[PDB]
């Protein structure tokens, strides 16, 4: 039994998206709190169109911003087209989802969200996603500090991992990065098997596991520049890789009021915290919202029988331990008044690195009290 | 309460226009070339569609023309949109992967279809919807609309708990007769399955939808992966089927994963099959198969994996060539899912190795 899961590099073109996507968001919620952010960016050859819709009273150069994002990856003022055709929200959303009632917020749109947490990892995460993330993560901090020279920002870790018996077993870690011409590959293979199992041996796994570094034997051309990106074509890569569900809605570029974002983030932070409250060993949740309602429509919470109590007391708990309309999760989360840019890159769960709302274990102590009476 | 929810967006949806144009592209270009890779990429915005990605072919194609093709059907004409092309265009061992990546392949016996129910109610409820607006027998509505269907698993007879439908409406509708004429089609849909009457109806929820398509929305190839799939009840790996020819394992390898799953299930040796592979870029073969019956197998599972094995070729060139991807046209799939087509007639839904999986 083969569970595989991937990540990709703050120099992949969909991740060069969702970066310029949240990099905009942040920029928009700096200034106006109460601005409508959906932003859409795709990166195809040379040429860099923004897009989406955006209504705010911040001012915002969103082509200034994708230069900042872009610099440091590390092209330059020669290397791009960058032409925005950056719209208004419709009236029509907006009507639906900021009421007359200033009290409620309706849902940005109906859709499905899934949060997943368990206890192989400290981050509550498989193990398989954070390995592939922390692989990646330390790579690309060793690039802009010139530890690891000779290589650039566009680059993927697939991890495999042989779930047979009851301790897990590294079976193979994958990685591509692009380098230079001119890169000295008995360096580079060293660098990367050391980063490999210096990230083994912190989980404490087997150090033997099969290493595939540059399969393709060249990667000089990468970034958008062969190619294409889009915002939100790494869904899976932002979330669970794969183990959990997804419903299909993108995060970056997207204000709190889009529910496909903040009732996810909803969503982690009731599995963390029912998994941390040692309830069960796995939780997933599956939440599903109509377009202009206040609260979710239907709500699934599976155990996958590694529940430690009664299947049917957990349901009870969640709802005594959690407000579910939207506006109340949104402001208990401190969505408005959190830099998105961080969780463009390297997962949206699971980040033991950063500080995150819907990370915080402040609700076990509310969901053991309401699993009994 | 079990209650398992899907969703599925029509013709006019903007992410649907984007995958459209994106397999027509596909479409006319395996036409002229089999041998041709493409991975064609679509930005709609506002009233501009930016085409892009990477094709390389002997065919003749004008990207914008074909563009086109699919939009006027919608409503829209030569006035309504810009379309521009950077798609970079070139001429051209046994084949490695297209990319790395993990793909999942889903059936169960829950619909004829072999198709997860809230995932084929929510299609087929826009699928009519679509069919009565070409026909004019539902007036005063356009093309972009989106269904969720909501159904209660507790006992074990299914019950449909919500269906919910957005649809994009003239400025002059009688509400009225839209609600009518959507309650009429979400009841004879319910009948058709022969399921419970009374469930929830939630209508144009936001209040008014005017302002659909591109304007007021924005539309890429490729964010409606789950609505493609399994609408929430599998897994999935990231990978976008719509603008990849068959040498990105993405989409074959995906097909090909359906096609087992189906026939397991087929063969009775379970209720629900998923099938988990992986790959390595420039490898012939899978990296890594998984194998997950959810409890629900008629047969020891360890048989099971050794039936698949002895019953498909696992070989990349071997399995495209087996299901005449070369050969396939993508744009039908473009919309309504990629899997349990029982309205077309596609090679990775044919229940034609049933009979090896039993033997083996
Ligand atoms: N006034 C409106 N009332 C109701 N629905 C609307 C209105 N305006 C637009 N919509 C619908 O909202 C949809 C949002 O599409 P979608 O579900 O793809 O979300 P998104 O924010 O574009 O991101 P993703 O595609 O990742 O989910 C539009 O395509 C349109 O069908
Ligand atoms: N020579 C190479 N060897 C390995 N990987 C490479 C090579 N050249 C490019 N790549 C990687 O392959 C990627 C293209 O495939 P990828 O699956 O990442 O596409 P995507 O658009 O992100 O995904 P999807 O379309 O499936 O949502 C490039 O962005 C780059 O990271």
């Amino acid at each position: 039994k083969i569970i595989t899961s991937e990540s990709v590099g703050a120099g992949h073109p969909d991740k060069i998206c969702d970066q310029i996507s949240d990099a905009i968001l942040d920029e928009c919620l700096s200034q106006d709190q109460n601005s409508r952010v959906a932003c859409e960016v795709l990166a195809c050859n040379r040429l860099i169109v923004i897009a989406g819709e955006i209504t705010t009273h911040a001012y915002v150069d969103v082509v200034k911003t994708a230069w900042e994002i872009i610099k440091p990856l590390g092209y330059d003022e020669n290397d791009f087209t960058i032409i925005s055709n950056v719209n208004k929200q419709s009236v029509d959303i907006a009507q639906s989802v900021d009421k007359t009632n200033k009290n409620l917020i309706g849902a940005g749109d109906q859709g499905i969200v899934f949060g997943y947490a368990c206890d192989e990892t400290p981050q509550y995460m498989p193990l398989t996603s954070v390995l592939a993330h922390e692989l990646l993560k330390e790579i690309e901090r060793q690039r802009r500090s010139k530890e690891f020279i000779k290589i650039q920002a566009d680059m993927k870790s697939q991890v495999s991992i042989d779930y047979s018996n009851s301790t897990p077993l590294i079976e193979t870690m994958l990685v591509s990065i692009q380098h230079d011409e001119d890169y000295d590959v008995e360096y580079f293979n060293k660098k990367v098997s050391a980063i490999m199992e210096q990230i083994a041996k912190k989980y404490n796994l087997n150090t033997n596991f099969k290493k595939i570094i540059n399969s393709s034997g060249r990667f000089v051309i990468g970034g958008p520049i062969g190619d294409t990106g889009l915002t939100g074509r790494k869904i899976i890569v932002d979330t669970y890789g794969g183990v959990g569900h997804h419903g299909g809605g993108a995060f970056s570029g997207k204000d709190p009021t889009k529910v496909d974002r903040s009732a996810s983030y909803f969503a982690r932070w009731i599995a963390k915290n029912v998994v941390a409250a040692k309830l069960a060993k796995q939780c997933e949740i599956q939440l599903a919202f109509a377009i202009g309602q206040p609260q979710p429509v239907a709500m699934y919470v599976n155990t996958f029988n590694t529940n430690l109590i009664d299947e049917t007391k957990i349901f009870e708990a969640i709802k005594k331990s959690f407000n579910f309309d939207i506006k109340t999760f949104i402001n208990d989360l401190n969505l408005w008044t959190t830099k998105y840019l961080p969780v463009a890159t390297y997962g949206h769960f699971g980040r033991d690195d950063l500080d995150l709302s819907w990370e915080k274990l402040n609700k076990v102590e509310d969901l053991i009290k309401n699993s009994k009476h």
